[PDB]
């Protein structure tokens, strides 16, 4: 007989965005319409 | 849309006189009339 043994497979491992530590440096936040936004900006005041 | 997010400013710091350590060379008096005085001296008396 030719004998097959037992099946295995992957074990695929599962990442987190916040596990990470790129995430200090990054800060997110959900906006559901961003798809809409076109330009975001920020204007800053500086006096010296 | 173009969104605008917030507007950030500058914070311009303030410094002391007494807090920074060039006042230990130094010694400050007010004397509201120096604008008056010529010239001010000290008087040094050695004998050897």
């Amino acid at each position: 007989f030719e004998a097959l043994l037992g099946i295995y497979c992957n074990k695929i491992e599962w990442i987190n965005f916040f596990t990470t530590p790129i995430a200090v440096a990054a800060n997110v936040i959900r906006f559901n319409d961003v798809s809409r936004m076109t330009l975001g900006k920020v204007l800053f005041f500086i006096q010296l």
